[PDB]
Parts: structure tokens; C-alpha cells; sequence
């Protein structure tokens, strides 16, 4: 009957947590036009006001609870037929500032999420909002701005008909919060860095292709008249010469329908194009199936026999570059029975055993990407 | 990355539970005038029109889950200064038709709750809205009408010096939900009843009070040429004669501050005002302490000789009716240093060891309430 | 208000406050002490507060 | 009340220890007495709605 209000549990401190049902506080639905280029930005706002006129299970809870302890999970859902293509990017900052870059290079450092419609027909990931500690809340990531940006990093092989939406599910998940923090060990065991290497475009044909990604990353990515550069880039520049098993990720970003073989290998950059034997030296070779859009290269240290410098002068040439450089070769040649380039997007992972040498004076600038 | 989504959670058909936290689905406002009545009534809706404006944490599951297990718990706040009181009930019925009777007796049967807020400072209770079962739901409750009425059963003896608010909160708790189902069975071991006998009102002096109720209770509330009933009471009327052991909750709905003495007995309708023995009957003596506001009397099978009619010509003088009341007698005299009458709210909550005898071909009409 | 960044006790009226007698309902409201206390870093200062 | 009240102080000395309460530096303590008063609280009687 009458009851002593003070004890009751209303002062229930606890993170959400449940089905995913009654996990989930958003959705969020992103439009692709039947045209999207690639730097075509999607949807790019605060992650917070993604939370804005939901009404779900959890919303409440989302915006009521203040520690939340487990990560936040998206999950995208969209598809294409298997004649066509393209490679999208959900990515988070903790922050933005002015007139920032929205390039893929600039995006994808902290944590992302990047596939193509083509290959798979859904794709999730879950995140920390707070990369200094194992909890956040929705008060914290609103405060202190927290972005959400998607994509499109290669626009459509051959488009759809008609314009596409891509949906987008919000929840809570019982996964722990981790930092990822940052520190000036010379050596370290593993470095994430999520550098991104580059978009690399193959034209169908006869022709042979050689591509070229310099592995002395310090810097940035080169822009007019000036450069990009994002935390993790800008952390590993802190050195003058470095070492490391590096980690690279291989998506396929064009249709399943236009199909290369490409072998990977090390060497320095002074090779021509028209060199004949490439695979004299040790190297991969790889190939796509319909479904398959990810690979993973992994160059250990006994592919590099010295450590190199961090970033080399801008204007070092190609011939006078002593530092190795990642290559990407046609084995064959493109085809397809549709138009349409073979893309491929690279980024450098992180580095396993990284070993930092000697403190960078700097240097301003950085080649192109 | 991708996954099976059909695997996924999402089809969770659990009933809502947790701390009362996330449990909370509503709140409601009822305001209490500084000059309310008794008759008065401070708030009559359907019981799902309740969840309307609410953004609590429980709002959108209970407005989403298709078979909802536990039973709804009602907290009214609200509290007044000693020398005050007054009487509130919380009706909830399974539904209304025409334009229906608000009175106590009419909204009493099913579920309620009552109090006074000048002995207690807030007051719960919890209900099943689906009386044949075990679960219920938003849909269910919305479709089949069910209301929810507050009304003031008696106002205040002081009033306080400005209009005064009740805060409802409306939570699901995990009890288990219950049917309370009603048969032909001529012997029950309980009955409920909830049938209201009356209020008594007693003027504060040294004069001498005595009220009598009928315990032929068959028909229902008299009324002006006409009469009200609730199915319930409807119920025992299907019986010719009756018997049982009968158990009646008394409130306190004055003022603390109007102090009495009463004593309860079972006794025929002939004894007069003046007689001056009704304690050398078996009896029982209530006062109420500051605090206090209910008493429970239960009349035992040894105080009836026979069972008796269930309902009595309304026509029937006192003198010649030959069924036992209740009688309620002042021992001593009502007082107070303030003015006000000393009302109690009586009510036969259920009969125990019911025994209902021949069928009952009628009389149309009830003696006055 | 509507800028500061930092959290606050708020005490709200759940009903109404009442009385057959007139008056307000006075409250007295005192941080005690922390437990479990962490300070971090040096405060440099700022004149003035804001009022109590 | 209907007349001035007198409050009656009785001052003596008991057998309990004296202890001190004494404040350092440490970023991290335990249980760091503050006794800050954050405020009265004045609810006037009425149906209206308040936050404080």
C-alpha cells in the first residue's frame, strides 16, 4: 500500500543491454543516387543527431543512461546485382574542425567500415565513441561532436535503374569499450595506423599496368598546394626512419564483372613499367572470385633488409627514391563484358613489431597520393 | 562483417521487465481542486490513452510487445497536513457502455485502490487487465475499452490552501497476472465482492448515532427510480438465500483531526437509535490512531444462525425485515477542535465459505445506499 | 545554462507542494564530502562565481 | 509561536578523542570532507511545476 519511495529502483545506474531488439535506438536511411561518383559524400552529420526522431526500443534508454558501457553496432543494409558495383565507407571521427576534407584518405583513420553492395549484401562493425577510456554516453559524444560521414569511395560499375537507400540500424551491443591510444614507444608491438595507399584504377586492356605506392608514408597524402593528414599519420611521422611487418587490406572496389589477376610485391622505383620480370622477386598473386571483395597482404620483415626513412623531399624522383615501395601488376590484363575500370582501394593496416628510429625534424609536404 | 539476419535477435517476443527504471511506461497528473467534493471526478479515460505524451524508458515496449506477461503497477503521490484528509479512489474497469455511473458503489468491483492522503504519502497497487487470463497488451486493453477512473469518494475535511496534484506513475512489474473468473458454484471458498455498503457520516456532538446496513445485499445501489449494479453484486444475486463469513474494509476518509469511537455489531433491523444495549450483542470496537485509516472486520459463520435472503422487498420496513445487518454505532461521541463530520467508507470486500442457496427469481429494485 | 558542460544535482517537485497552513517548503542542501575523491591537473583560476 | 522561544546550550566535555582534520595535496583521497552548501530550496505551495 503506502511504500518507502526511497528504496524502490529507481535510481537504476546500469548500461543498456538486451536482444538486439530492445538494443537498437536508430536507423538511419542513406541515399545513393543511381549516379554516386566516388568522393560523392552520402550523409555526413554528427553521430549523435543520428538519434533524432527515433523511435525505438532503446532510444530513451540511449539518451538516459549516463555511462554506457558497451559499443555502439551498425549495420548497413543494401544490395546490387551481380553485373554491377561499387564501394561504400561509414566512418567515425571524434571530431571535426572548419572546412574539413571529407576524402576517403582524410575518413577512414579512426574507425570505419568499407564494403561493396555487389559482394555482400549487408555489412556491420561496432566502435568505442570514446577512444580514451571503456565508456561514453549520449550527453559526451553530443558535447564533444562527434562525426558520422558515409561515402561512396567508387561510385557504380553500371548503375541501378533506379536511385538506391542504403539503411542503416543503430544499437547497443554487450562488446566492451577499448581505448586506442597513442604513445611514443620506439617500439611497439602492433600500430594501427589505417593509413590509406591509395585508389588503384585498372582500364580494360592489352595494356600493362604498373602501380607504384611508396612505403616512406610520412606526411600525408599530397593535395594542391598542400597536403591531408589524419592522427595516426601524423603519429608515425613523429620518426625519422622506421621498420615493421607491415598489414595491407585489398578491397575490390569495382563490379564482380570486370576481372584482373594483380600481383603484389616489393621493390623500389626505379623498375619500369615495361620491366619483364616482376616476379623474380617474391610476391602474391591475386584474384577475386563473384563474392569475394577483401584481401589481405602481409610483408615481413624479411622483405625489407634495412629500416627507411619516415618521409623522403617531395621532390625526390623516382629513380633517386632509396626507399621500397609496395606495387601493384597487372599478370594479365583487365576484361569484362561490361565497361568498366577495375578498382581496387589499398590501406595500410597497421604495422606488426613497429620500430620507430630517431626523432623527424620534419619535412613539409608529401607526395600525391 | 556480413551477416545472417535472419539469425539476429530481432524477433525477441519477451514481456517487458527489469529495475522500475526501465520498467516505467506513463505518468499522469490528476489535479485535486482545493474545494473537491466526493463525487467528484478528478480523471475518467481509457487506461491505454494513459501511455499518450510518455517518453519514458518503458514507453515504446510496452506499446510493442504483442503478449505482455507481468501486471501494471499504479503509484499515486501526493499528501496533505495532519489536521486534513480526505478520500481518493483508482477504479479500473473492463470497460463502460452508455452514459455510465461514476458513483463508488458502480466503480468499486473490479479493481481499485483507495486512500487518504492525510494518513499516507503515496499508495500502489497492481492489476491484471484481462480478468479471463494471464497477459494482456496494449492492443488488447485499447480494443477492448478498458477505463480507468479516479474520483474523490470524499473531499477534503480542511482545505489545503491552494489546488493540489497527484502524480500517477504507471510501471509493469513482474507479477504474474491472474484470472479472476466468477461461477455457478453453490459453495465458494471466497467470493469477491467488493461491494460498497456505504459511507457513513457521522456530525461531530454528544448525540446518539446509529447506522444500519442491510446485509440482504441482492440487486444493487438504490437510486431514483431506478438502481446501480456491477457484475459482481449481479453474481450473488443469481442466489435465492445466502450465507457465509463476511469480511468488510472500513476506511478512515476524515481528517485525522475528527476523532470517534465506533463499534461494530451484527443485529436486527429493529433495535431503535435509543436502545441502550447494543454492546451486550458480540461486538467489536474501532478507533483509529493519527496514522491509521483501515480496519478489517470479519463476521464469522457464529454470528448468523441461518443463511437469509439475498435481496428483501424494497418496500420492506425496518421493523418487519427479518434479514441481520451490519450496524455501525458511535461508543462515545465525535469531537474535534476543527469542523468536520467523521465519514467512513465501508465496503464488504469478499465472502468466505460462500454458500449460495435456490435460484433467485427476482425482485426489481434495492433499498437507498 | 544552455553552454555548461558540466553536470548538475536537480532537485524537482514530483507533485506539488501543499499545506493547510501557508508557507513555503524550504530545503537545506549540503555536499558533504566525496568519496573515492580525484583531482586532476592545476587549476590556474578563474575570478568569481556563479550565484549560490 | 505565540511568544519568543530560548534555546538552552549546555556546553561539556566528554571522554570521546580529539582527531584531526587536516587537507593535503594528494590528487586521489579517500573521503575528502568538504561541507559546501549548495543552497536552500524554496518551493512555493501550488500546482505549478518546479526545478531547481
Amino acid at each position: 500500500m503506502e511504500q518507502n519511495l526511497f528504496a524502490l529502483s529507481l535510481d537504476d545506474t546500469s548500461s543498456v543491454r538486451g536482444s538486439l531488439l530492445d538494443t537498437k535506438f536508430a536507423q538511419t536511411r542513406v541515399l545513393l543516387s543511381k549516379a554516386m561518383a566516388g568522393g560523392d559524400v552520402l550523409l555526413d552529420e554528427y553521430l549523435y543527431d543520428v538519434v533524432n526522431g527515433q523511435d525505438f526500443r532503446a532510444t530513451v534508454a540511449f539518451l538516459r543512461t549516463h555511462v554506457i558501457t558497451g559499443k555502439i553496432k551498425v549495420t548497413a543494409t543494401t544490395n546490387i546485382s551481380d553485373n554491377s558495383g561499387c564501394c561504400l565507407m561509414l566512418a567515425i571521427n571524434s571530431g571535426v574542425r572548419g572546412k574539413y576534407s571529407t576524402d576517403v584518405y582524410t575518413i577512414c583513420s579512426q574507425d570505419s567500415m568499407t564494403w561493396n553492395p555487389g559482394c555482400k549484401k549487408n555489412f556491420s562493425f561496432t566502435f568505442n565513441p570514446n577512444p580514451c577510456g571503456d565508456s561514453w554516453s549520449a550527453e559526451m559524444i553530443s558535447r564533444s561532436r562527434v562525426r558520422m560521414t558515409v561515402i561512396c569511395v567508387s561510385g557504380w560499375t553500371l548503375s541501378p535503374t533506379t536511385d538506391v537507400i542504403a539503411k542503416l540500424d543503430w544499437s547497443i551491443v554487450n562488446e566492451k569499450c577499448e581505448p586506442t591510444i597513442y604513445h611514443l614507444a620506439d617500439c611497439q608491438n602492433w600500430l594501427p595506423l589505417n593509413r590509406w595507399m591509395g585508389k588503384l584504377t585498372f582500364p580494360q586492356g592489352v595494356t600493362s599496368e604498373v602501380r607504384r605506392m611508396p612505403l616512406s608514408i610520412g606526411g600525408g597524402a599530397g593535395a594542391t598546394q598542400a597536403f591531408l593528414a589524419n592522427m595516426p599519420n601524423s603519429w608515425i611521422s613523429m620518426w625519422r626512419y622506421f621498420r615493421g611487418e607491415l598489414h595491407f587490406e585489398v578491397t575490390k572496389m569495382s563490379s564482380p564483372y570486370i576481372k584482373a589477376t594483380v600481383t603484389f610485391l616489393i621493390a623500389f622505383g626505379n623498375l619500369s613499367d615495361a620491366f619483364g620480370f616482376y616476379e623474380s622477386f617474391p610476391h602474391r598473386i591475386v584474384q577475386f572470385a563473384e563474392v569475394e571483395e577483401k584481401c589481405t597482404l602481409v610483408f615481413s620483415q624479411q622483405e625489407f633488409v634495412t629500416a627507411w626513412s619516415t618521409q623522403v623531399n617531395p621532390r625526390t624522383t623516382l629513380e633517386a627514391d632509396g626507399c621500397p615501395y609496395l606495387y601493384a601488376i597487372i599478370h594479365d590484363s583487365t576484361t569484362g563484358t561490361i565497361s568498366g575500370d577495375f578498382n581496387l582501394g589499398v590501406k595500410l593496416v597497421g604495422i606488426k613489431d613497429f620500430c620507430g628510429i630517431g626523432s623527424n625534424p620534419g619535412i613539409d609536404g608529401s607526395r600525391l597520393l
